[PDB]
C-alpha cells in the first residue's frame, strides 16, 4: 500500500483513541500492523510500555523479558548513547533487539533504534526489528511518527 | 526536500512543544512552511484556533476575517459536509478559501479541506490553500498528519 495508506491507518487509530485512556499496545500494535515489524516500546528504565510481536519468540529469555514487561539493565542504559534514529543495525551490533545466544539463528536479524522525545527530555525509546528486509525511507517516517506521537501519548 | 525531511519539521517542533501551553500558530507556521500553503486551523463555529499566511491578502473582507480570528457563518456550516479530505477544489467550488469577488485574480487557486476529528467527533476543520501546484500525496501526508495532531493538541 501507498505511505498516505498507511499514514491514514495511524491516524485512524489516533482520531479515535482520543479521549480513552492512553493504550499502547494499540499503539504498538498499530505500527506493527503498518510497519511489519516487532515494536517494543521502552522507558528510559527499561519498562515495556507496550509491544507487539510480529515473530513469535523461541528463546525463553526473550519470553521472560516480555512475561516481566521489562528489558534488560545495562542494555537499556545504551540506548541513551543513539541520539538520533539508528536503522538497519545488524545482529553484531550491541544495540541489537535479537537475543545474542541466538545470534546465529538471527543472522539476517536488523533492528532500528528511535529516540522517543518529549520537551527536550529523552522519555524512552521505540524499538523496531525484523528478519531480511531491510528498513527504507517510508518505514523511517512511520516509526519517528510514531515515537513522535507516543512521546506526546507517554505524557 | 525528501518527505522525511519534513515529516521530521514537524516532529522536532511537536517534540520541543510537549508540554509548552499548546501554540496553534506554531503549528499553523510549521504546517505552512513544510506544504508551501496558506494555513487555517477553523473550529467548528469558524473560530480561527491559528493560521499562517504564504500570500500577502489584498482582499479587506478577508484580513477582516483574520484579524476577527473567525470565518463566515454558512461557510464554516458547510464544510461538516465534507467528511473526509477534499484535495484541490478550484476557485468555483463553494469551499474555496479565496474570496469570491475576486474569482478572476484568483483562477488558479486551490483549496484542500481536511476534517479534523478527535473522538469519533468532528472537531473543526484544516484548510490549506495557495496558487497554481497542485497537492499531491506527500502534501496530504503532511496536512493529514497536521490535522490528526491539531486534533490531539485541540483535546
Ligand atoms: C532486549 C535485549 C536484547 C535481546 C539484547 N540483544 C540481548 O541479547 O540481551
Ligand atoms: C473563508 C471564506 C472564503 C474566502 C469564501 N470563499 C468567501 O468568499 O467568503
Amino acid at each position: 500500500m501507498a505511505l498516505l495508506q498507511k499514514t491514514r491507518i495511524i491516524n485512524s487509530m489516533l482520531q479515535a483513541a482520543a479521549g480513552k485512556p492512553v493504550n499502547f499496545k494499540e499503539m504498538a500494535e498499530t505500527l506493527r500492523d503498518v510497519i511489519d515489524s516487532n515494536i517494543f516500546v521502552v522507558s528510559r528504565r527499561g519498562k515495556l510500555l507496550g509491544y507487539s510481536i510480529n515473530q513469535q519468540i523461541e528463546n525463553d529469555r526473550m519470553k521472560k523479558m516480555l512475561e516481566d514487561r521489562q528489558f534488560p539493565e545495562e542494555y537499556t542504559k545504551n540506548l541513551f548513547n543513539v541520539p538520533e534514529t539508528s536503522s538497519n543495525l545488524d545482529i553484531n551490533s550491541e544495540y541489537t533487539a535479537f537475543p545474542v545466544e541466538n545470534r546465529d539463528l538471527f543472522q539476517a536479524g536488523l533492528t532500528t533504534i528511535v529516540p522517543i522525545i518529549g520537551g527536550g527530555e529523552r522519555l524512552g525509546t521505540l524499538i523496531l526489528s525484523r528478519l531480511q528486509d531491510q528498513f527504507n525511507d517510508d518505514d523511517l517516517i512511520l516509526a519517528e511518527y510514531g515515537a513522535t506521537v507516543v512521546g506526546m501519548e507517554i505524557l
